[PDB]
C-alpha cells in the first residue's frame, strides 16, 4: 500500500540545531530552499557559516567531554535512543517523505517505500551494535595484561549530499552515535529541510544537548569550515570526487583530522552471452536511471557480449521509453526532476557531447517541460571509452551501452577509470561469476542484480571512489578510536 | 650473551631494488651516508628520484595483476615467505646488528638485544595472520547470497624513519606482504643501508619479483614523488607530524590514496603519591632517554604529584648522571649520538630556550666530545606548560619534569596538546589506573611501565600524532580494502 | 518508583503451547502449581509428558524446514520480532512481575525492578545480533572458493529453572531465536506461569507458529523426554549438577544432541587485609543472600585474611540481622521463601549439618513462621574445608565465612572444589586483583563486588558448574551449526 | 618428486611418553603392532592401562599449574615450539611417511606427499594462532570494567584414529597447544608408531615435560580411562558414531568434561544434469575410494539425475577397475590393503547385503591375494534408500550410485540420515549450487569437487557425524575456556 499526507506539508523547522535548541545564523542571513519540480521557493532556512560551525563544535566538543552524560551512559542506553529516533522517524514517516519528496525532486513512492524504510531499518540496525562494540584482549610478550579500548573518536563532521538527504543523514549519523561520537552535520544546502525534522526528533527522543548538532548552509562556507576545523577529530563526506580532493587537502592541512569518503563513480556492468537477457536488462535499467541518475552507483557503463549486444540496446530502449515525467508527488509519475540548475547544465553539456563524439542516440537527448529541471530518459549505444559520456560521472538520466568480444579486454575496460565505487556481473556461469567479480577493482560488486544495499554490509568505494567503508560490522570500526593499555604485573599466565 | 661480528663490516650493497635486481639511478647520481658517531663517509648509495619511483611503481603494480604468483599463490605462501625472511635476518642478526649500530648510531647492545629480535618476532607474527585474513558471510535483507572479501588493497608506498630503520621498514612490509600488498619503500635518507640488505635477503628468500622495492634517496624528492603518485593506492608514514601534514596533502591532491602516519607526540607521564617510587623514576627516565631520545613514544613531560616531586627529581637526575658517551659499537657505552646536524641543531635550539624560558637544569645542558652529534643527557625540572621543551617534540635526551597538585587539571594538562601517541600512569590505586588511563587522549597508555612495544599491540595516535593502527589484529585492517559480492538467488535461508 | 498492579492478579494461561494455540495435555491430566509463601494452591496446569513434548518437537521441525517463514525471513525481521516481544514483556511488566512474585516466591521489589528490567534488556540485547551473525570467507589452500555459513542449528530443547524463571526463559529463547533456530520450552514444574503468559506475548508479536513451543509439566518425564529425544538437535539445561549430568548421558545415548548446561556452584570470595572493608561485607552480604540464597552463583564460601576476620564477621553478622521476612507481595519486606518442600528440607538439614559437624552459629539456624517455606537467614564462622556447609551447595540463606593467612593456599582451598560457577576478588592491589582472578577457576570473577550479571557479557562455569556460556557474543556461538561451503574454481587471487 | 628412505625402517619408539620420557607400563606388558599389507608382527609397544592414564593426567596436570612454564611463557612463544616441531617433521619426512605407510597400510606416495603435507601445514597454520587468541573488553551495564579471558581449558584428553594417524594426532594438538592446553594422546591400537617418533621430536624441539603425554593402548581400557577420568578437562575423539556415543556418557557420567567428536557418516553427493560430468565422476570417485575408502568423507551414496545416471554409472565403473592392489610401499601400486580383520570383515559383510538385497554388482565384490586384508574395489548401481549399503558406513572401497529424477526429493533423500559430515553439489547453475549447498544438513558441502580439506577451514559434522569444529578459526574455540572478570569502578567512560 501507498498512503499518503492528508493535510498539506506546512515546514517548521528552518533554524540551526545546537545543543537541542534552535538558533538563528550569527550573521542573521538566511537562504532560499526551491522545490526542484516547480523552481519555486519552499521556504528560507538559516544560513549557517563558520561562526555557528565554531558553535556546533564547542558543543560537540563538550558533550564530549569524559564524565558527561554521553559518555557515560550505558552503550545499551545509546542503542535505546536510536531505536527510539527510529520509533519516531517511522511515526513521521509520511510527513517526512512528503516533504523529501518535494524537497528533494524524489519520486514520492520511491520516498516513502525506499528511503524512508531504509532511514528506519539502517537506524534499528546500528541501535543493535552500539552495546557491542569491544576491543580485545591481547597475549603481549612479556609479563604484562594488555587490554584494548574501541573508544568513539570524538566530534565529527559529517557532510550530507542531497542526492539521499535522509538515508544519508543516517548512515553518518547512526554508526558515529552507536559508538558514542557527537556530530556536527552539514546537510545539503538544496535539502536542509527533512535533517531538521529529525533534529527535532532527536530531541524528542532525548539524546543530551550537543550530542547532535544540525548547521545548515552551504559548501564552500560550512563545508569549508568543517574540513579545516581544529577541533573536529574526523570528516565523512558523501559527493563528488571533485570535492572530495579538497576534503581530504584541508584535512591534512589543519588537524589531520580522520577521513572517509564515499564519492563518484562511473560503475560498469559486464553482460555476458549465457546471461538471463530480460534479468540483465531490467537491472542495468534500474541500475543506471534510478532517482534521475542521480546515484553514486549508477551503472553508466553497460558492456554487453556482441552476439546478444542489439537485442540488449533494442529491449533497453524500449523500457527507457516508458517513462511519466511530472512532479514526484503526483501518483503514477515514474520520473521526477534534476535537482538543480547546475546539474541540469552539466547534463545537458554531456548529452551533446555524446551527439558530437560520434554515440548513438537511440532515444530522449534533451530537456523537457515549461518548469523543473526535467531531462528526457536518455539511451546511446556504441559507446566508445575515449567519450566523455564513459569516462564522466553524468549524475543524470543518461544510459551508455558498449559492445565487447574478448572478456579479457572488456575487464581491462571495466578497471580503466579512476573510479572503483561497485559493479554488475550478468552470467549463469558459476566459475565467470566469482572470477570476474575477483578481478573487478570495485567496492560492490552485484552479480544477476544490481542496486541491492542493505545495512548489514559495508559499502564503500576503491581507488578515488572513496575511503572507508559504511554500514556492516567493518564500517563501524571507523567511528572507533583504539587505544592500548599495557599493564605491569609480576606474573602473566595464559 | 651480547655476541659480535668477527670480521669489519663490509657494506655490499648500495643499488636501487626493482623486480629482485640492483639498478643504477636513472640520473646516474649518488648520495653520500656517514656514521653520525664519526661524522665520516661510510659509502655512496644510488640516489633514488622521481623517474626511479615510476620504474618501482610499474614492477608494484605489474605484480600485484590479476593471475600473477603474488595475488595466486596460497596465503599460507606468502606467510612462509615472511617466516623465512625472519629466518635470514636471524642468520644475520651480527652483521644487520653492527650495520644498523654503525649507521643510525644506535647502541650495538639495543641493536642486537632489543631491535633485531623485534624485526625477527613482528615478521614472525605477521607471517602467522597471512592465510588468517577472512571477509563474511552477510544475513542482507532479502534473497540474495553476499559475502565480502578482505583484499589487499594493493600497490603501498612505504616510507621509514631513520630512527628504527630495521623495525620500522618490519612494521610497514610485514603486514603490508601478509596481506598480499605490494610496496615501494623508501628508507630514510640517513640509513638507507639496513633496507638495501633486507631487500637482499628478500630475493633470497623467494619473494616474486616486483612485491617488494627500494629506492633510496630523499624526502623532498622520492617521497614526494611516493606521496603524489597516480598509480600508488596507498601510503604509510612515520616521521614528524610536519611532513604527515604535507603527506596527506599530496594524497589527497593526487589519486586520494589511502593514508597511515604515525607522527610525533609530547606524550606525558603522570605518576601518583601511592606510586612504586623507584619503578615510576626507572621506567619515566628510560621513557624519555632512550636511543638518544629518538622515539616518537618519548616520555617528554613527566607529571609528579607534589609530596613527592623533590624526590622523584633527585633520583631521576641521579639516574641521568651515570651514562657512558661514545661510539656506539664499542661494549659499555650507554649513549650514542644524535642522527645528524639537522636534529643536533633542533635539541640544541630547544635546550637553549628551556634556560632563557626559566627552567631549572639540572644537568647536562650542552653538547659532548670532538667529533659525533653527541649532547649531553640532560634534565629540567620546574617546567611550565608554555614552554617550548613542554610544547615541541625535542627528540633529544631531555628530560621534562613537573608537579602537579590536583588530579582533575593535570589531566587536563597531560591533554592539552594535538599531540596523544601515548602515556604513562603511575599508581597503586586500581579505580585511579583504570579511570586516568581511560580518559587520556593517546594510543598507548603504559600502566606502572613505559615503553612497552609487541606485535600483538595496534599501536599508533590519537589527534595529530597519526591516523591509523600498526600491528596488532586491528593493524591489519588498514591493509586490506573490503569487496562486497551480492548475488541473487531465488530463496535464501537462514 | 515501585508501581504496583491494581486489580488482583488472575491467571488465564495454562495450557500447553504447540503451533501458537493452546492444547490440553494428550493424557488430559493436569498438575498443581503452588504459591510457596503460602502453601496453597493457586492453579491447575495441563501436565506435558512424552507425547506433548513429542507433537511440540514436529512443529518445531516443520518451523524449521527449508523454505519455511523462519528460515526465509530477513535476520532483521527476526530481531524486529524479539524487540516486539521485549516491549510486550514491558507492557505487561506489572503482570510479569505480579505473577513472578506469587508464583516464584520472589520480593515483588526484586521481580520489577530487576528481574524484569534484565529480561527486557536482554531481549533488546539479543534481539540486535539477529542479523549480525555472520560466517567467514577463508583464503584456503588451492583454487577454491572457501565459505562458511553460521545457521542456526534446529530445534533447541531448553529447560528453565524455578529461581528465575523469566530471566532464564529469555536467556534461554533470546540466543536461540536470534539465531534462528525453533524452542521446545520445559519451564520449571514450579514456576511454569510466567512462561505461559510470554507464549502468549509470542503469538501476539507474531511469531511463526512453532518457533517457540512451551510444554509445562516435571522433570522426570518432560525434561527427559527432551533430553532423550531423537530428533531434537540441542538440549540447554539450567539447574542442579546432578542432572545436568543426566542430561549430557541421555543426549550422549540417544542421538548426541549438542548440550549447554548452567549448573550449581559452591563460588569463592577472598577478602584480602587491604580491601574496603564495607564493600566487601555489603557485596558478600549480597552475593550469598540474594533471593533467598536461590542463585547458582551464591557467595557461600567467604574466605578473609585473619586480621580483618573478626571485624569482617561481626559487620556480615549485623548486616544478616536486619531482615524482615514474610510475603514477597507485602512491601517492605526484604525475604521471602524458599521455593518449595524439597529444598526447604535439602537446607535445613544442611544448616543441622553445619551445627553437628562444628560450625559456630551467629545468627539464624532455624524455621520461620506458620506457612510458606522460610529459613531464618544464617550465618556460620569458623568454616572448615571438609564441612558439609563448605562442600555442597545449600541454596539457601546460609553465609560461611573462612579465615585465611596464606594467599597461595587460600586460592588453592577456592580452586579445591569440582565447582567453579564463579567468584570474588576484593582488594586495592592491582597486581593481586589481576593475577588472584586469572588463577581462580571460575568462570566469572568480580572484583570489589559480586553478582553483576549483564546481557554483554558470556556467563557459564568452569568444571562441573557448567559446558558453554550463555549471552555475550561468544555465547552466540552455541546457538549456531557452522557448515564450510568449497567451491571449485579456475584460479584464486587474493 | 617422490624421494623415499634409502635404508630400511628400524622401529625405535615403543614406549609411554611422559613427562618427556620413556616408560614402562604399569603391569609391564606389551602388545603387537602389524603391517596390515601382510599380517606380520612389526614390533611390541608398552600396553598403556589405566594406571598409566593416571599417570599421564598427573604430568598433565603439573605442567597446567599456574606459575608454570607452560603457563607463564609468551603465546608468541607456544606458537614458536609449534613451528619448530613442524620442522622437525618435515626433517623425518622420508622417515614418518614410511612408518606411516608400513603400519597403516597406506599408500606411500598418499603418506608422503598429502598425509605429510598436510601434518606440516596444520602445524604451521596452528603455530600462527598461538598469541592471537584473545578475548574482549566489553561495555556492560553500570559502572564495571568487563573483560574476558579465552584461557586454555587444561588437560585434555585425545584420542586418534588408525586412519589418518599423523594427520589426526596434528588436528588435535595443533589447536590445542596453540591455545595452552596440556594434553594426554592415546592413539590407535593398529597405529601407535608415528605418534611415538612424533613424541621424540617434542622433546627435540624442547616443549616443557608434562605438556604432551602419549599412552598407547586399547581403546575399552586406556580409551575408557580418559573419557571417565575426574580431572580430564576435555576429550576429543574422531572414529564410530558407535564410540561417540559411549565417550559422551562417560563424559556426563564422571566429571561433566568437556566433548568434541568427529565421527563417521554416509556422505551424498547430488550429481545434476547440468554437471560436468568427467568432473563430477572423477571427484565422486576419489571421494569414495581415496585411502581404501577408509575416510569418515567417504562419498558413499551418490546420487545422479536420470538422464545422465547410464553414462555415469560407464564412466565410473571404468576408474574403478584401473587399480593395481599390493604392498603400499612398492611404486605404482595404487590401492593398499583395509586396516585390520574387525574392518575386512565388516566390509566383506556389507559387500554380500549388496549382492543379497539385489543392487546390481558392476565391479569387484570380494576379497583379493593371498596375505593383507585387501578388499577389490567394489562399484553398486541401482542402491535404493533402505539398502544396508545406503544406509550404513562401510569404511571400505565400496561405490554406491543411485538414480533421481526430482531435485526436492533427492535433497530429502540425502538428509534422510542420521550422518552428516559432508556432502557434495556437481552443476553448472549458481543459483542451484548455492540452495542445494544451503539445503544439504551436512557440515562440509563441496561443489564441483570433493574432499577438498585444508587447515584454514573448519570442519566437522551435523548431527550424529559429530559435536563441535576442527581446524580454522572456529576450532580453536573449543580449545579455550571462556572467563569474565568483571571489576567495579568509580565512572566508565565509552
Ligand atoms: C534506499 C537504499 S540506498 C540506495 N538504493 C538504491 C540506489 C540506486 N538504486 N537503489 C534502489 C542507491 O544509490 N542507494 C544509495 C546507495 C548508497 C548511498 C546512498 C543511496 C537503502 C537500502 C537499505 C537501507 C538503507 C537505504
Ligand atoms: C624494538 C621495539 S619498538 C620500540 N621500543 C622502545 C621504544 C622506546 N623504548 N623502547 C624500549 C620505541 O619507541 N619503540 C618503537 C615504537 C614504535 C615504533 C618504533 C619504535 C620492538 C618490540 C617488539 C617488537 C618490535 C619492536
Ligand atoms: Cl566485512
Ligand atoms: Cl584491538
Ligand atoms: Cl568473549
Ligand atoms: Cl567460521
Ligand atoms: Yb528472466
Ligand atoms: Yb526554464
Ligand atoms: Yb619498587
Ligand atoms: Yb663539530
Ligand atoms: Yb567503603
Ligand atoms: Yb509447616
Ligand atoms: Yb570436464
Ligand atoms: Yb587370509
Amino acid at each position: 500500500d501507498l498512503p499518503v499526507l492528508l493535510t498539506d506539508l506546512k515546514i517548521q523547522y528552518t533554524k540551526i540545531f545546537i545543543n537541542n535548541e534552535w538558533h538563528d545564523s550569527v550573521s542573521g542571513k538566511k537562504f532560499p530552499v526551491f522545490n526542484p519540480a516547480t523552481e519555486e521557493e519552499l521556504c528560507q532556512v538559516e544560513e549557517g557559516d563558520k561562526e555557528d560551525v565554531d558553535k556546533a563544535v564547542k558543543a560537540a566538543r563538550q558533550a564530549f567531554q569524559i564524565g558527561s552524560p554521553w559518555r557515560t551512559m550505558d552503550a545499551s542506553e545509546r542503542g535505546r535512543l536510536l531505536y527510539k529516533l527510529a520509533d519516531l522517524i517511522e511515526r513521521d514517516r509520511l510527513l517526512l517523505a512528503t516533504m523529501e519528496s518535494m524537497n528533494g525532486g524524489k519520486l514520492y513512492s520511491n520516498a516513502y517505500l525506499s528511503d524512508l524504510a531504509g532511514c528506519i531499518k539502517t537506524l534499528r540496525y546500528c541501535a543493535g551494535w552500539a552495546d557491542k562494540i569491544q576491543g580485545r584482549t591481547i597475549p603481549i610478550d612479556g609479563n604484562f595484561f594488555t587490554y584494548t579500548r574501541h573508544e568513539p573518536i570524538g566530534v565529527c563532521g559529517q557532510i550530507i549530499p542531497w542526492n539521499f538527504p535522509l538515508v544519508m543523514l543516517i548512515w553518518k549519523i547512526g554508526p558515529a552515535l552507536s559508538c558514542g561520537n557527537t556530530v556536527v552535520v552539514k546537510p545539503a544546502e538544496q535539502t536542509p529541510l527533512t535533517a531538521l525534522h529529525v533534529a527535532s526528533l532527536i530531541k524528542e527522543a532525548g539524546f543530551p544537548p550537543g550530542v547532535v548538532n544540525i548547521v545548515p548552509g552551504y559548501g564552500p562556507t560550512a563545508g569549508a569550515a568543517i574540513s579545516s576545523h581544529m577541533d573536529i577529530d574526523k570528516v565523512a563526506f558523501t559527493g563528488s570526487t571533485e570535492v572530495g580532493k579538497l576534503i581530504k587537502e584541508a584535512a591534512g592541512k589543519s588537524n589531520l583530522k580522520r577521513v572517509t569518503l564515499e564519492l563518484g563513480g562511473k560503475s560498469p556492468c559486464i553482460v555476458l552471452a549465457d546471461a538471463d537477457l530480460d534479468n540483465a536488462v531490467e537491472f542495468a535499467h534500474h541500475g543506471v536511471f534510478y532517482h534521475q541518475g542521480q546515484c553514486c552507483i549508477a551503472a553508466s557503463r553497460i558492456f554487453v557480449e556482441e552476439s546478444i549486444y542489439d537485442e540488449f540496446v533494442r529491449r533497453s530502449v524500449e523500457r527507457a521509453k516508458k517513462y511519466i515525467l511530472g512532479n514526484p508527488l503526483t501518483p503514477g509519475v515514474t520520473q521526477g526532476p534534476q535537482i538543480d540548475k547546475e546539474q541540469y547544465d552539466k547534463i545537458l553539456d554531456l548529452i551533446e557531447s555524446g551527439k558530437k563524439e560520434g554515440a548513438k542516440l537511440e532515444c530522449g537527448g534533451g530537456p523537457w517541460g515549461n518548469k523543473g529541471y526535467f531531462v528526457q530518459p536518455t539511451v546511446f549505444s556504441n559507446v566508445t571509452d575515449e567519450m566523455r559520456i564513459a569516462k564522466e560521472e553524468i549524475f543524470g538520466p543518461v544510459q551508455q551501452i558498449m559492445k565487447f568480444k574478448s572478456l579479457d579486454d572488456v575487464i581491462k575496460r571495466a578497471n580503466n577509470t579512476f573510479y572503483g565505487l561497485s559493479a554488475g556481473v550478468f552470467t549463469k556461469d558459476i566459475d565467470k561469476a566469482i572470477t570476474i567479480s575477483s578481478a573487478l577493482q570495485a567496492g560492490t560488486v552485484w552479480v544477476n542484480c544490481y542496486g541491492v544495499v542493505s545495512a548489514q554490509c559495508p559499502f564503500g568505494g576503491f581507488k578515488m571512489s572513496g575511503n572507508g567503508r559504511e554500514l556492516g560490522e567493518y564500517g563501524f570500526h571507523e567511528y572507533t578510536e583504539v587505544k592500548t593499555v599495557t599493564v605491569k604485573i609480576s606474573q602473566k599466565n595464559s
